[PDB]
């Protein structure tokens, strides 16, 4: 029996900036249980659009893409100015790879392991803080 996270149990809700349903997101594993509030991406021009032009972010906020095909994504850091972990997630809620500290302003590509049913964008770092690795299930 785990302490009650509040942003676990809270109702989805709406992003004022980017009017995008915010639903909470949990990664498990062996450093535990993590939530994340994180804004929804869901048709291909949310996901290109991704947190650009974002100046701040918390560490208990997010965004999650949600594919569907689950094609396999690359992501890239053109008009995104702050740090990020990258956590792709494969068909069966499992992270897949990590592209920690992903550079602002770096078109360098940064692709998934394989065929992506989510990405979960954290600030810069957090990933390894926290303890989140390959393995750990996801979940919304």
């Amino acid at each position: 029996g785990g302490t009650k996270t509040a942003a676990e149990a809270a109702a989805p809700a709406v992003h004022p900036v980017s009017g995008l349903q915010i639903v909470p997101v949990t990664v498990t594993g062996t450093s535990g249980r993590h939530v994340f509030r994180s804004e929804l991406a869901r048709t291909s021009a949310e996901q290109a659009k991704g947190l650009m032009f974002r100046t701040e972010l918390g560490d208990e906020e997010g965004m999650i893409f949600l594919r569907n095909p689950p094609d396999m994504a690359t992501f890239w850091m053109r008009n995104t100015v702050i740090p990020l972990d990258i956590i792709f997630v494969g068909l069966d809620r499992r992270v897949m790879n990590i592209a920690a500290n992903a550079v602002p302003y770096d078109e360098t590509p940064l692709p998934a392991a394989g065929p992506t049913l989510a990405v979960l964008e954290i600030n810069g770092g957090l990933a390894a803080r926290l303890g989140i690795k390959p393995g750990d299930k996801v979940e919304w």
